[PDB]
């Protein structure tokens, strides 16, 4: 990926290409930038560590991963490697921001990015989940 504009970050633009649907990275673009002057503006902080840190702990370190094998469904207790660790953060943080109740795109995104540095929200909580799954007779 080629870095954002604004901060030459390829972890913005990753973002960016999530927020983005229609093929718009105009509009995901402005939308993410302008999350960050709501973080900035509610926080004081530096949007861009604000970001970093949220995508950090959104993170998992161990899945039960699914998986086909041989024409059958498994499901298999693995690491995740450093590149998918960044996929499903990314794809939670817009999930979980998905589902706010804001009417703005940019509103929504800086509330779940600011609640997940803080280690709180939907998307930290999916990794919780995942990595408590992850670590019987019938299965509950």
């Amino acid at each position: 990926l080629q870095p954002d504009l604004v901060y030459g970050d390829v972890l913005v633009t990753a973002f960016i290409n999530k927020i983005m649907r229609d093929g718009k990275k105009n509009l995901a673009a402005r939308i993410f930038y302008d999350a960050c002057k709501i973080i900035q503006e509610k926080t004081g902080q530096e949007p861009l560590k604000v970001f970093k840190q949220a995508v950090e702990n959104v993170k998992p370190r161990m899945e039960v991963r699914s998986r086909r094998v041989g024409g059958a469904n498994y499901q298999v207790p693995m690491e995740v490697s450093p590149r998918r660790q960044q996929s499903l953060a990314l794809r939670w943080l817009v999930q979980a921001a998905n589902q706010r109740p804001e009417r703005r795109a940019a509103v929504r995104i800086a509330h779940e990015l600011m609640d997940a540095a803080e280690g709180k929200g939907g998307a930290v909580k999916k990794k919780e989940d995942v990595e408590r799954m992850a670590e019987a007779h019938y299965r509950w």
